[PDB]
C-alpha cells in the first residue's frame, strides 16, 4: 500500500528538498511507498501555514514533514495537538510540552552553556536575534544569575568586551565581525562562539575573522563512515536534478531532513508490523470543524515516531516522550590555523564537554 | 454595523466595561451590533477558529485579546484577510497592518524611570509566560547605560525549574544584597511574588505594568520598601471621575467586576475601544470558520478604509489622550509615574510619549 505524507517547505529551501528526495529513494522499501504531497510557502506567514496544514489534513495525510519559524511555531504545535497530526521537523526545538511534534534538531543550549564554562568565561556578550526562539537567551541569563557571569545581551535583530557569542542568522555574523575588524583594537584578541549546529556549513567560515579565536558546533561528523558514504554519493549528484547537491558538505538542516525520512520510514514499518492501519480512505474532512474530532490512529503514529532509534547523518537519533532528541552528541569545533577541527564533544547523557 | 468581540475566559470586568461602553456611546443615529465569543487565547487553533467565524459573519472589525502564543495568528490573519482587530493586549514589537493597539507601550517609560532613579545595578524579575519584550528593551539599553542587570524568570515557579529560581533569588536577594528590583508580571501576580521576595524595608520595587493601583497596595506588604509604578487611568480626570461615579453603583451580578472605585487598565482600554470604534464607524446570522479557506480576503481597498478610519480617531478616554500612528500604535499619550506613600499611592510625575522623559511634579 501507499502511505500519504505531507511536506511543508520554506521557499528557497532547495537543498533540504533535495535531501528529502534523496532520503525517499534511499529508504524506499518493498513493504509500502510514501506518497508525499509537497507544498512550498513562506513559513513566517501563520495564515499560509494554516492553509497548507489544512490542505494536507483534508487529503488525509498520516504525518507532515516540515519547517516553521518563530512566527508560525504556535500554529503548528496547536494544530498538530488539536488534530493529532504528527509534525516531524528540522526547525528549532522548543521546550514546551508539545504532543504530536517530532523535533529532529537536538537542543544546543546545554552544549553552549558547557562550552562557556569550558573556556572559563565569566564576562561576555551574547548577540542574538529571535529567529530560533528565546529559550537560549533565557538559559544564558538564568545561568548568568546562578553563576555570577556578567553578560551583555543585545538583540541584533567603545567597549573592552572580547568574548562574544553570536546566536543570529548567518547574514548578521558577517556584519558584526566586520565591524570588529577595522576597529583594529585587538582583532586577534577576540573569541567568537557561533551558536549554531553547522560550524562548517555554507559561507560562515568564508568570513575573515582576522586571526580571532572562533568556536562552534557540528552535529554532522564527516569522519563518520555513514556520513562519508553519503557525501560520496551526494557530491556526485546532478545539481540540475538535485539543486543544492553536488557539494562536499551538507547543511545540518538538510542532513536532518534526510534523517527525518529514515525516522518516518522506520515508524511506518513498525506500525505495519503491529497491523495498525496506515493507508486509509476517505473523505477530506473539515480543518476548522466543530467539534474538533481528531484521528484515532494519530496517537499510535505519534508513538511509533517517538520510539524510533536509528543512526543517521546527525548521529544517534532517539527521542523522549515529548519528541525531543536525547542521547545525541554535539561536536565541539574550533577554527585552527589549518582549518576547522573537532576538539571534543558534548553528550546529552553526560552533559559535559569531553576533550579530544 | 456588526463587530466581533473575542473575550478570554475570566475577562469578566473587561466584558462589563465593553457592555457599558456600548450603552454610553450608542446613538439613535447609529448602533454597533456585537457578536461575542469567549475563547482560550493561549490556543492558536481556538483563536484561528474564533477569528475566522467573525470574518465569516462579515464584521467591520473584531475587538479582542491575544497573548504571546496567539499574537502571530492575529497579525497574520488580520493582514491576510484585511479585517481590523482592535485590542487592549500588549502592543507588538514589529509593525503589522490592520491592528489597532489600545495599550500604550510601557518600555520607554520604564527605561526613563530606571534612569530617573539613577539605578545602575538591579534585579529584573520577569515571567516568560507574560513575555520577554520589555526585558529585552532593558537588556539592550544596559549596554549603553552602564547597567548591571540580573534577570530571573519568576515564571516556572511551580514548574520544573522551580529549584534554580529560588536559588537565583536567594543568591541575588540574600547573598548579593540587590535591594533594587523590577517586577515584570501580571498585575494580579504582584502580591504573590513580593511575598516570595520578603521571605527588606530598604528594597525598592518598580512594578512594570500600566495598572499600579489596580490591585493590592499595602502593607501587602512591602514591609516599608519603596514601591514605584505606572498608571494610565488618572482618577483625578473629570472624565474618569464621572465614569467611576456611574460604574461604582452598577450591580455586581449583572456587571461582573463592577461596583468598584477603580477599574483595571485593560477594562478601561476596552471601554475606550468602544468609543474609538463608534467614532470611526460614524459616517463610514452565523459564522463558519471554514470560510477563512473558502472565501477570498476582503479586498484591500475596502478593508483599508476601515483601518484608516480607526487609526484617524482622536478622542479623550479613560486612558487619557487617544491618538494612533500609521501602524496603530498609541502616540501622544501620557503615563503617570506613581509611588506608594504612607497615605497611599501618589502621582509624583509623568512621562509623555512626545518628550520621553520622567518629569517631576511638585
Ligand atoms: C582566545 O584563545 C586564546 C588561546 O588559548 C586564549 O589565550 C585567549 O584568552 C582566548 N580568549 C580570547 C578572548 O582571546
Ligand atoms: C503628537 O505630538 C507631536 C509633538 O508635539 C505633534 O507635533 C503631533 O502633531 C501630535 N500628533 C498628532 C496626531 O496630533
Amino acid at each position: 500500500n501507499s502511505i500519504q505524507i505531507g511536506g511543508l517547505f520554506p521557499r528557497g529551501a532547495d537543498q533540504e528538498y533535495s535531501a528529502f528526495r534523496v532520503g525517499m529513494v534511499q529508504f524506499s522499501t518493498s513493504e509500502f511507498r510514501l506518497t508525499p504531497h509537497i507544498d512550498n510557502l513562506e513559513v513566517a506567514n501563520s495564515f499560509a501555514v494554516t492553509a497548507a496544514f489544512c490542505s494536507q489534513f483534508s487529503r488525509g495525510v498520516y504525518a507532515i514533514f516540515g519547517f516553521y519559524d518563530k512566527k508560525s511555531v504556535n500554529t503548528i504545535t496547536s494544530f498538530c495537538g488539536t488534530l493529532h497530526v504528527s509534525f516531524i521537523t528540522p526547525s528549532f526545538p522548543t521546550d514546551g510540552t508539545h504532543p504530536f511534534v517530532i523535533q529532529m534538531r537536538p537542543d544546543l543550549k546545554g552544549a553552549l552553556l558547557s562550552l562557556i564554562e569550558y573556556y572559563q568565561w565569566d564576562k561576555f556578550a551574547y548577540l542574538y536575534d529571535s529567529d530560533r526562539g528565546l529559550s537560549t537567551l533565557q538559559a544564558v541569563l538564568d545561568s548568568a544569575a546562578e553563576k555570577k557571569w556578567q553578560v551583555t545581551a543585545i538583540n541584533v535583530g567603545l567597549k573592552k568586551e572580547r568574548r562574544v557569542i553570536l546566536d543570529c542568522e548567518r547574514d548578521k555574523v558577517n556584519d558584526i565581525v566586520d565591524q570588529v575588524i577595522t576597529i583594529g583594537k585587538h582583532v586577534k584578541g577576540y573569541h567568537y562562539i557561533i551558536a549554531n549546529l553547522g560550524f562548517t556549513d555554507g559561507d560562515l567560515l568564508k568570513i575573515q575573522f582576522g586571526g580571532a579565536n572562533v568556536s562552534g558546533f557540528q552535529i554532522v561528523d564527516y569522519d563518520d563512515s555513514l556520513v562519508s558514504k553519503f557525501i560520496e554519493r551526494w557530491s556526485t549528484l546532478e545539481e540540475k536534478e538535485y539543486p543544492g547537491a553536488h557539494t562536499a558538505t551538507i547543511k545540518y538542516t538538510s542532513a536532518l531532513t534526510y534523517d527525518a525520512v529514515q525516522v518516518m520510514t522506520e515508524a511506518f514499518r513498525n506500525l505495519r508490523k503491529q497491523r495498525i492501519e496506515i493507508s486509509r480512505r476517505g473523505n477530506a474532512g473539515d480543518c476548522l470543524a466543530n467539534p474538533a474530532v481528531p484521528w484515532g490512529q494519530g496517537v499510535e503514529i505519534e508513538r511509533a515516531l517517538k520510539q524510533v532509534q536509528v543512526e543517521g547523518l546527525s548521529g544517534n537519533i532517539k527521542f523522549d516522550q515529548n519528541g525531543k532528541r536525547i542521547n545525541y552528541t554535539i561536536n565541539i569545533m574550533e577554527l585552527k590555523t589549518n582549518g576547522p577541527r573537532k576538539i571534543g564533544y558534548w553528550s546529552e547523557v553526560d552533559k559535559m564537554v569531553v576533550t579530544l
